[PDB]
């Protein structure tokens, strides 16, 4: 009557970012639980304390840091069939445990525990750990013996929303972003609570716990580190690959050691020539020794510079520049990288002219644009022709930056401009910039138009920047921070709480989720907190995280979709008779036309793997783990905005669809196109500004016979300065670099994830289409007739939805999830 087991664990020092036959005896216990036989309550019955025997060195298929231990279960015929097992370890240090498998049981012969679970003393527990086989069963088809447990299980992963929350809980609540100021130390740190109001709504984090602060019982008080329930905080069998610790050691030690250098000014502090810019990546900067000793035995960090040890620090080359040094300053490139660049999802579709603000008058005044249509060069059209063929497009800011500007320009080293750029579509397809519009509140407009030649070819090179640094803020903020990580956690939050492991929709959405929780901690800590280093280095400084919560009032869950915020932005328009039913009005635009067919590959897959589970809309409706999920989602996730009337219902199988692959398509390629372009776009810091801090200079000044005699200082002296470029440079580079072990679009980390070989069908097929999307988009960067829009000036071909990457600083690859 004995089952022969086989389990897989991890030693935590495997793990850990910097003998075994202690595990043998009586130190870790296993306890089988019936699937199918059940106690006098209904309960499934419970096995014996069992104890690892031995360890298997003969199993092949271990992976690195991994080992295998034999164990042997007495079950005999009272007993029935083994569904779900307790593990309590009695040793001192937590464990990483994998798997279990169970040989010669079951009319299936095998029966597979997939756990991937951290395993402390079984003290530090109130209830013992569970994990369940490989099965996958909606709420109706639990076997009767285990329902009791699932439910508590799940009663255990929500808690009661009390307490400060520990390393080794495993709890998932919901909180406000009350976590990011400091007003204890400070009441210059006070930053206002984003969430639970109507000026300041926005998505909920996780919670932790830690209590309020003493000036501000509405502000929770800071800690050493921020909790995330356990199994959300990754270890790597690399120390290299721990990139969300970066941030951290960033913000508490790179950076004061960077600012030493400055203040004992052994560096010169600004730029004097594009040459000095150039010069971080060529021969280096010189540094103290005292500095280069804090930087080069820093794990992560150590990988982003190249040094000799003792005095030169040196960054790697951005992609932008590989090929020309100066295509970057083309106003052909300039365009091109709304539509192909790090931020290409912004610009919209121009269908009356002059541009119309939204903003009351009677506290802005007239906010109508002062561009006149006979100003601009259009090639030969008419306004009323440019506008009926649809070929004017704006990337538009003056809205979203004007109710801030006047607190932005009164800080010390901050001043902007709202800007619009006004675009033409060219016949060869590729984009034209004809006007920018730089806005000034009390409102003040200049009109800057292309120039080649003299003072005004320097005016317009500002101009752009101007602009630029518009959109840098808008796409860390909004389209990277907002709309990635900040609107997917409330859904990882709900999915823990409220769908089983067993769930099918768990194990479709979980591998879509990995790290999000970490590295957003991790960020609320030391990347969007007060004086930490988005408000150090972005324009907007201690108003960058408030400008989100401006903005999420009008997030739209259903436009988040592909082929939905095309339309929405007037780039695209329905059409039945293409493959993706809509058709491009910039017919070449990359991010778009290769972003379809990922969608539409995301698409099949969820379409194939719902009905599996879901034959009917009834199904739906009476699945209580799924209306729970939904219902809190909302309800408390993304709370504010409870009461908006374009939320799904989740009352059909199509609905359900929609839900899940716009989940999956934010998580994924959404987030990829977003991040992984950062430094090989922004490593120049001239061609992607993280701030300005001048306004246009006036005739007379000594300012504008700068500009006229020395543009390129001109052009430094209104961009980030120095030392914070050497900090944004640090960061998204980190941001931009692979994991090794990051899961990509099309693979998941265990072969065993359900017993169902019909999901496992339909998810190599998924896998399959990737592949030949590869292709196809390869085909597309070699297509000489695309080459305007999908490689220009700087010759850099559009890889940033190819769906595979190795490890680094690639410029292509889709991970699964948001998970750096
Ligand atoms: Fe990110």
């Amino acid at each position: 009557h004995k089952i022969k087991g086989t389990v897989v664990l991890m030693p935590k020092n495997e793990l850990e970012v910097n003998n075994l036959n202690a595990f043998l005896g009586r130190s870790v216990s296993l306890q089988l639980i019936s699937a199918t036989k059940a106690d006098a309550h209904g309960k499934g019955k419970v096995g014996k304390d069992t104890f690892l025997e031995g360890i298997n060195t003969s199993l092949p298929t271990l992976g690195a840091g991994e080992s295998a231990f034999n164990i042997h279960f007495e079950w005999d015929g009272s007993m029935g069939i083994p569904g779900a097992f307790y593990i309590k370890n009695y040793m001192q240090v937590e464990f990483f445990l994998k798997s279990l498998t169970l040989e010669a049981i079951s009319n299936q012969g095998t029966i597979r525990f997939v756990c991937n679970s951290w395993v402390y003393n079984t003290k530090l527990y109130k209830s013992v750990r569970i994990f369940f086989a490989n099965h996958t069963y909606v709420p109706s088809e639990t076997p009767a013996p285990l329902v009791e447990y699932r439910e508590e299980e799940l009663k255990s992963l929500r808690g009661n929303g009390t307490g400060e929350r520990k390393e080794y809980d495993r709890i998932y609540d919901y909180d406000v972003y009350n976590d990011l100021g400091n007003p204890d130390k400070s009441e210059k740190l006070a930053r206002p609570v984003l969430g639970g109001s109507s000026t300041f709504p926005y998505p909920r984090r996780g919670r932790t716990g830690r209590g309020p602060t003493v000036t501000d019982p509405n502000t929770e008080k800071q800690g050493e580190v921020f909790y995330v329930p356990r199994d959300e905080n990754l270890g790597h069998l690399k120390s290299k690959d721990a990139l969300e610790i970066g941030t951290k050691s960033l913000s508490q030690i790179v950076q004061p050691a960077f600012e030493s250098a400055f203040d004992l000014k052994s560096t010169p502090i600004e730029f004097h020539s594009f040459q000095d810019v150039h010069d971080l990546y060529e021969g280096g900067i010189k540094l103290p020794r005292d500095v280069i000793s804090t930087i080069i035995p820093l794990p992560v960090i150590k990988e982003l510079y190249r040094t000799d040890g003792q005095h030169i620090l040196k960054f790697p080359q951005p992609h932008v520049v590989q090929v020309s040094q100066s295509a970057w300053m083309t106003d052909e490139e300039f365009a091109r990288e709304m539509i192909a660049g790090v931020n290409p999802c912004v610009i919209r579709g121009l269908e009356e002219f002059p541009p119309k603000s939204n903003l009351d008058p009677a506290i802005y005044g007239d906010q109508s644009s002062k561009i006149t249509a006979d100003s601009l060069d259009l090639d030969g059209y008419t306004m009323d022709e440019a506008l009926g063929s649809r070929r004017l497009f704006m990337l538009d800011y003056h809205d979203i930056f004007m109710p801030y500007v006047r607190q932005i320009n009164q800080l010390n080293s901050a001043k902007t401009y709202a800007t619009r750029t006004i675009l033409f579509l060219r016949e060869d397809g590729t984009l034209k910039p004809v006007a920018i519009e730089l806005s000034l509140p009390h409102a003040v407009s200049q009109v800057v138009l292309p120039a080649k030649e003299g003072v005004e070819s320097t005016i317009w090179l500002l101009a752009k920047a101007y602009v630029i640094v518009n959109d840098s803020c808008y796409h860390q903020l909004m389209s990277h921070w907002l709309n990635t990580h900040a609107a997917m956690e409330p859904f990882v939050i709900a999915t823990h709480r409220h769908l089983s492991v067993l769930h099918p929709i768990y194990k479709l959405l979980t591998p879509h989720y990995r790290n999000n929780m970490n590295i957003n901690a991790l960020a609320r800590q030391s990347l969007i907190n007060a004086n930490g280093i988005i408000e150090t280095t972005f324009l907007p400084s201690k108003y960058s995280v408030e400008m989100s919560s401006a903005v999420y009032k009008n997030w739209v869950f259903t436009d988040q979709a592909l082929p939905a915020d095309l339309i929405k932005r007037g780039v695209a328009i329905k059409d039945p008779s293409t493959p993706h039913g809509v058709r491009l009005l910039i017919e070449d635009y990359p991010y778009a036309a290769d972003g379809l067919e990922i969608w539409a590959a995301i698409k099949t897959w969820v379409q194939e793997y719902v009905p599996l589970y879901y034959a009917r809309d009834d199904d739906v409706k009476n699945d209580s783990e799924l209306q729970h999920w939904w219902k809190e989602a909302v309800e408390k996730g993304h709370g504010d905005l409870k009461d908006k009337p374009w939320w799904p219902k989740l009352q059909t199988l199509e609905d359900l669809v929609e839900v899940c692959l716009i989940i999956i398509w934010i998580a994924s390629a959404l987030h990829a196109a977003v991040n992984f372009g950062q430094y090989p776009y922004g490593g120049l810091i001239m061609n992607r500004p993280t701030a300005s801090r001048r306004l246009l200079p006036e005739k007379g000044t000594p300012e504008y016979e700068e500009m006229i005699n020395n543009h390129e200082k001109a052009y430094l002296r209104t961009i980030t300065s120095k030392l914070p470029t050497l900090i944004s440079l640090s960061v998204i580079e980190i941001a931009s670099t692979h994991a090794s072990d990051e899961v990509y679009l099309g693979q998941r980390d265990n072969p065993h994830w359900t017993s169902d070989s019909k999901a496992l069908q339909a998810f190599q097929k998924f896998g399959n289409k990737l592949k030949e999307i590869e292709e196809k988009l390869v085909r597309r960067n070699n297509d000489p007739s695309l080459q305007g829009n999908r490689l220009g000036p700087v010759q850099l071909p559009y890889t940033l939805l190819y769906p595979s990457s190795e490890e680094g600083l690639t410029f292509r690859g889709i991970p699964n999830s948001i998970s750096i």
